[PDB]
């Protein structure tokens, strides 16, 4: 197995996947690595299994249909994995914890949002459809773009949104377009 966490790329107290060489800190894995379970399969393996069991799940889909899906166990897992893929990028640090807004010439957003809040929300089964999760994730980046205006720091929102959107299209097998 790897000797660094797959998400944060640091060593420490790591849990090893039994079906692939990935390793994780307890709370870097989403969901948090489970107490017992020998063997244990990580989220990457669990997602691969879903795809392998239903190869047709990789044919293209319309985003509008995906968003209306209820959060049954497989859709719950897919959103957990999508959230984890964002945390895997080091630029996610900027969006992880609760922001505050005090900049001359800008007003804070009406509805602040951050990754750890989305994480808690998923853990607590607060989203009934994929749409709820996706709206909160997109809101993180939209709030950032709006607040930072022409400061070059706005680009961090663009960058992390692009990681989100690429992984959304991959995980949910969104139909490719130009
Ligand atoms: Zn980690
Ligand atoms: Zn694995
Ligand atoms: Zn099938």
């Amino acid at each position: 197995n790897s000797n660094i966490c797959e998400v944060c790329n640091k060593w420490g107290r790591l849990f090893c996947c039994d079906t692939c060489p990935r390793s994780f800190h307890e709370h870097c894995h989403i969901p948090s690595v489970e107490a017992n379970k020998n063997p244990w399969s990580c989220i990457f393996c669990r997602i691969k299994t879903i795809q392998e069991r239903c190869p047709e799940s990789q044919s293209g889909h319309q985003e509008s249909e995906v968003l209306m899906r209820q959060m049954l166990p497989e859709e719950q897992l897919k959103c957990e994995f999508l959230l984890l893929k964002v945390y895997c990028d080091s630029k996610s640090c900027f969006f992880a914890s609760e922001p505050y807004y005090n900049r001359e010439g800008s007003q804070g957003p009406q509805k602040p949002m951050w990754l750890n809040k989305v994480k808690t929300s998923l853990n607590e089964q607060m989203y009934t459809r994929v749409e709820g999760f996706v709206q909160d994730m997109r809101l993180i980046f939209h709030n950032h773009k709006e607040f930072y205006r022409e400061d070059k720091f706005t680009r961090l929102g663009i960058q992390v949104q692009d990681i989100f959107e690429k992984n959304f299209r991959n995980i949910f097998a969104i139909q490719e377009t130009s």
